[PDB]
């Protein structure tokens, strides 16, 4: 779309994109996450979580420390630019955030924090 992207996480631990370009015209950006498949949220939950590339691992590690009731995310983690909820199959969640939180030239990663899953469920996001 524009100033937005629909992303899907499937039953095989994959997002259907690995690269998002955010048009610098946009004042806000919206991610619409959905989960086609049958698998439930405790086995195959997906979230879409954005951080700088440098911050991704600490976010993933502390998200694992926080656990499933915290949607596998440290509450108020200052390094998380934007995140959806964790969703199961057939569910949908959107997050919108201010584009002024990003800058050109910097490297951002989006990823799911379900334990173990970010090895596959990840990609890059750039402002251009």
């Amino acid at each position: 779309a524009e100033c937005s992207v629909d992303i899907q996480g499937n039953d095989q631990m994959q997002f259907n994109t690995n690269a998002i370009t955010v048009d610098k015209s946009c004042k806000q950006f919206t991610v619409n996450l959905s989960h086609p498949g049958n698998l439930p949220k405790n086995v195959m939950g997906h979230n879409w979580v954005l951080s700088t590339a440098a911050d991704m691992q600490g976010v993933v590690t502390d998200g694992m420390a926080s656990g499933l009731d915290k949607d596998y995310l440290k509450p108020d983690d200052s390094r998380v630019i934007a995140h959806t909820k964790l969703i199961g199959s057939g569910e949908k969640d959107s997050v919108t955030f201010d584009v002024s939180k990003l800058k050109e030239g910097e490297q951002y990663m989006f990823f799911c924090t379900f334990p173990g899953h970010s090895a596959l469920e990840k990609g890059t996001l750039t402002l251009k």
